[PDB]
């Protein structure tokens, strides 16, 4: 379905002047803006789905009207903030679709009196973090480490980061927000009601409508926090020992502490990158690990004291705090597919050993280990759609990324990742095998919203990944879905089905 004169005239009429139409060209602005926020080259392929038009609204009413104009046609709506969807569900779709890029909605309004902020859904974590440190040295916010990840889909799915052990997810700290429904109705928390305002805070993106802006509570942070990023080159024996003890240390640390691990291997050596964050000074930080985790062999020089801003930039591997404010800094430029696990029981050494052995078989693979507990276990499972709280111990994350040179090995890389996930099945959560909506996994299945045979059973088919992402909260998400989008205008392969 083309993007005809009706759609365009509708946009022109409504003052939404920033938009381009599909172009087979490569030198075109369309293709440029399209590939501008494709954060997973896995989907840069010339055979993937491409929008009939890309619209870049610059205000909440332009956003409202954009949705209104698209509703006059049959197009599927696709919202994009940072475009970091692991499945590229913000710039792809089986059916002809319109791409609503929210990058022009990147304003952060910080209020130092209430210590809250109105973050436009276009604003990325980085641009947000920058705004906060630009305004205060005693304020921060909890969310992912990826500075290019947009708050649009990030906070919509939850938002887990290095401070979540201290403050919970991003969505755990949303006090208000502006959602724009299928009719372009501009709704605040009071207008949308509690069932929906609850849903949008971890229920997923591209499901409830277009978040125009988030109102977050800004969080206290000492003017000096401590972090370390130390890569240990060890053998598999030591690596297992370190990982096996890590899970306990990491999960049982005080909320003022976060210890995350990035593991990979290559035949000979196993490399474990230790990412440390302390909600306080260096001496206390080092004292703690010197006691709890002396095996890391971390030294004084390893611990860096810096502002909270400097720390989230440092942790993200950025050169400077200014780079937090750069939304177009690709952090790898490599295609990838990532599966995640959540643990209820501790993991046997054999699990880390197996993981490390499997890793040593494929250098392009690597695991990310995150501890829960602390503040994550104090927030109710039903406080927000994100269920995994008290009881959840670790977030294990299996990634595999490659170069354009290695595009041929594609299927092989995915094969490895499939083998690793299968290998971990006994050691992780079961019935259901839990997942995280911001780590959306189309392998868990999907829904063909064009197939009425399936659409009639959308809720049960969706159960597979639904209870996996949201567990018991899945029920309330369906009531909330029916209230704000019964027509299922906002959908994607793993969107919450409305009651029909
Ligand atoms: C649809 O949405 C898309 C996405 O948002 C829009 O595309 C964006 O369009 C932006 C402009 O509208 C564009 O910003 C540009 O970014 C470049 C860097 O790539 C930047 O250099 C440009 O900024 C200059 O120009 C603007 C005005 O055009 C000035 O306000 C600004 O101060 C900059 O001018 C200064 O630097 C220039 C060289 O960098 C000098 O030539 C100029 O003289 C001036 O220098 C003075 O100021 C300096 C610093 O203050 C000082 O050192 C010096 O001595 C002088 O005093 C430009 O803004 C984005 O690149 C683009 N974004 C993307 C992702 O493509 C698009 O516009 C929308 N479409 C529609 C229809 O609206
Ligand atoms: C690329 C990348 C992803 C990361 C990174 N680090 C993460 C981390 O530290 N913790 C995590 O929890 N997740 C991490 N991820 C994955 C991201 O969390 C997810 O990819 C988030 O969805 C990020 O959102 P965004 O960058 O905006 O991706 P989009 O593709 O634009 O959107 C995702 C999803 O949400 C819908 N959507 C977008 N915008 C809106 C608005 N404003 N309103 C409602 N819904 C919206 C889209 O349709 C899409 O379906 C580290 C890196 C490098
Ligand atoms: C501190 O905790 C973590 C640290 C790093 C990661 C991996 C990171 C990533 C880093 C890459 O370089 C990359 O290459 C394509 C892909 C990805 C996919 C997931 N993304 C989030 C996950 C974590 O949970
Ligand atoms: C509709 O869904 C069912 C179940 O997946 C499938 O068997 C059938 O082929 C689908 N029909 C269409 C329209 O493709």
């Amino acid at each position: 379905a083309e993007a005809g004169n009706d759609l365009l005239s509708c946009l022109t009429f409504n003052g939404v002047r920033n938009h381009t139409v599909f172009s087979a060209d490569s030198d075109s602005d369309f293709n440029r803006f399209l590939h501008l926020s494709i954060q997973n080259p896995l989907f840069q392929n010339s055979l993937i789905s491409k929008p009939s038009a890309i619209i870049l609204p610059g205000s909440k009413e332009e956003l409202s009207n954009t949705i209104r104009c698209i509703r006059k046609g049959s197009w599927t709506i696709r919202l994009r903030s940072g475009g970091h969807s692991y499945e590229g569900l913000s710039y792809t779709s089986d059916t002809p679709f319109i791409l609503i890029d929210l990058m022009n909605l990147n304003r952060v309004s910080i209020d130092l009196e209430s210590e809250t902020a109105w973050v436009e859904s276009g604003s990325t974590l980085g641009e947000l973090y920058y705004a906060i440190t630009e305004s205060s040295s005693k304020l921060g916010f909890t969310a992912g480490w990826c500075p290019t990840v947009g708050t649009g889909g990030h906070i919509s799915g939850g938002g887990f980061g290095m401070m979540s052990r201290k403050y919970g997810l991003a969505a755990d700290n949303v006090v208000d927000a502006i959602l724009i429904d299928a009719n372009g109705a501009i709704l605040d928390r009071q207008a949308m009601g509690e069932d929906v305002f609850w849903a949008i805070r971890g229920g997923g993106g591209g499901v409830w409508g277009a978040i125009y802006a988030w109102k977050i509570k800004l969080l206290p942070v000492p003017e000096k926090v401590t972090v370390f990023r130390v890569t240990k080159n060890v053998a598999i024996d030591e690596a297992t020992s370190l990982l096996h003890k890590w899970q306990f240390v990491a999960e049982e640390l005080e909320e003022d502490f976060t210890l995350s691990v990035l593991g990979g291997a290559d035949e000979k050596q196993v490399w474990l990158t230790m990412l440390g964050f302390h909600f306080g000074l260096k001496t206390v930080a080092k004292s703690t690990f010197d006691l709890l985790f002396p095996e890391l062999g971390l030294v004084e020089e390893d611990y860096l004291e810096m502002s909270w801003g400097e720390s989230f930039a440092y942790l993200a591997g950025l050169e400077t705090v200014s780079q937090l404010n750069n939304r177009f800094l690709k952090f790898d430029e490599r295609a990838f597919k990532t599966k995640v696990d959540l643990t209820k029981e501790p993991l046997p050494s054999k699990a880390f050993y197996g993981l490390l052995e499997r890793l040593s078989k494929e250098p392009n693979g690597f695991i990310a280990l995150n501890g829960f507990g602390g503040q994550m276990s104090k927030i109710s499972s039903d406080f927000t759609p994100f269920p995994h709280r008290s009881g959840t111990r670790l977030m294990v994350e299996y990634i595999v990324a490659w170069n354009q040179s290695e595009q041929k090995k594609k299927t092989e890389f995915l094969d490895w990742l499939e083998k690793v996930y299968e290998f971990m099945k006994p050691f992780v959560s079961k019935n259901p095998r839990l997942g995280y909506v911001n780590h959306i996994d189309l392998d868990l299945g999907g829904i063909d919203w064009g197939n009425k045979t399936v659409v009639n059973n959308a809720i049960e088919i969706s159960r597979s990944w639904g209870e996996s992402y949201f567990l018991s909260n899945y029920e309330r998400l369906i009531r909330a879905k029916t209230l704000i989008d019964p027509n299922n205008v906002f959908n994607h392969p793993q969107s919450i089905p409305p009651m029909a």
